[PDB]
């Protein structure tokens, strides 16, 4: 009767609430966390959290490599408004940077997110985390009926 520790497809307001509930606001940076399906890139995973410094709720997406779970490329600065010619055009080469090893990323991690749905690939995750220096402890919990309905993460519990 397990629930995974993985949230599935949840939307800016709950994630919001949720780190709120949890007083994401009154700890430190990464102190409260959660883990959830990526929704923009199937077969990733993102980590939210509060960001003190800036006081907005940040997202990192991890992938499968042969080595577990790992760092996704990030998506360079978006455009602004004001933006000058020169950072326009830094812009466009940033962002194809990002498509292409962004495209290289997704090709490799969803054949490993495919094949190993019963996974040793948890704890890498866990790895990661810990690299990334997310407090364990302030891991969001999902209910049952909003836990993440992929295979893969049937057994991360």
């Amino acid at each position: 009767s397990k629930i995974p520790i993985i949230f599935g497809l949840i939307n800016s307001y709950q994630i919001h609430n949720l780190l709120e509930q949890h007083n994401a606001k009154t700890k430190e940076s990464k102190a409260v966390f959660l883990i959830r399906d990526s929704s923009t890139y199937p077969g990733l995973l993102t980590i939210s959290y509060y960001c003190q410094e800036q006081d907005i709720v940040k997202h990192i997406r991890f992938g499968l490599t042969d080595k577990g779970w790992k760092t996704a490329p990030k998506p360079p600065h978006e455009p602004l408004k004001s933006d000058s010619p020169e950072i326009k055009e830094k812009y466009t080469l940033d962002k194809i940077k990002f498509e292409r090893k962004m495209k290289q990323f997704i090709n490799t991690a969803k054949k490993l997110f495919e094949q190993h749905i019963r996974a040793e690939s948890f704890k890498t995750l866990i790895m990661e985390l810990k690299i990334h220096e997310f407090n364990l402890e302030g891991l969001i919990k999902p209910t049952r009926s909003q836990a993440s309905q992929e295979k893969h993460f049937t057994d991360y519990v």
